[PDB]
């Protein structure tokens, strides 16, 4: 094809919501990839802001979407944040356990479907951060976020070339310096740190 095809999937973090410019972490990733080669780099961003893990699995069932997954030389995605923060974190442990169980089951089926459509392309599964790390309930939110990130990477470890990229430590110090006005989504600087971390994991040869 003579072209580097990047397919982006998932929720608002992959759409770039909260970034002053429209770049998001994808744009800063492409900026770094263009230091390595003059080969054209094309991005197909299929992210939807309010997407959950069950919607992403259903989205990956569309024939046109599957045709673009099979052409991908590289897959980057963020999913599960909407599974966890559906309405402010739910203070019910029974609802939280069920939401995590559905999310892990959907995530495993998402990874399997992506690998059936594309056995070669590296999948970068980007983890979650704690935006409410400056509130009184920050301790409970850090524990739940880190618990979900662990289960994410455990699911990714069951498939070849699926890299769980963490972002938790990128927002550990002075979190509001890297957050949007909603204190939930990242800002321009927060997405830049995510995109530069993902790009440094990509080496074209």
């Amino acid at each position: 094809d003579g072209e580097i095809d990047i397919v982006a999937l998932g929720d608002s973090l992959t759409r770039g919501t909260g970034d002053e410019s429209g770049k998001g972490y994808i744009g800063y990733m492409v900026d770094e990839l263009r230091q390595q080669t003059d080969e054209p780099i094309r991005v197909t961003n299929l992210a939807i802001r309010g997407l959950r893990s069950d919607g992403l699995l259903r989205q990956l069932g569309q024939s046109e979407i599957q045709r673009q997954i099979a052409m991908a030389d590289l897959i980057v995605m963020t999913i599960g944040g909407n599974d966890l923060f559906q309405g402010a974190l739910e203070w019910n442990v029974k609802e939280l356990d069920e939401a995590k169980r559905q999310y892990i089951a959907n995530l495993d089926r998402i990874f399997a479907l992506l690998r059936r459509l594309n056995s070669e392309a590296v999948i970068f599964a980007i983890g979650l951060y704690n935006a409410a790390s400056d509130l009184d309930d920050a301790k409970r939110t850090s524990a739940i976020v880190r618990d979900w990130n662990f289960a994410s990477a455990e699911v990714a470890a069951h498939y070849p070339n699926i890299v769980a990229v963490p972002t938790f430590d990128l927002f550990a110090l002075h979190v509001n310096d890297y957050l949007y006005s909603d204190h939930f989504h990242p800002n321009k600087e927060g997405y830049k740190r995510i995109g530069e971390r993902v790009a440094s994991l990509i080496t074209l040869t």
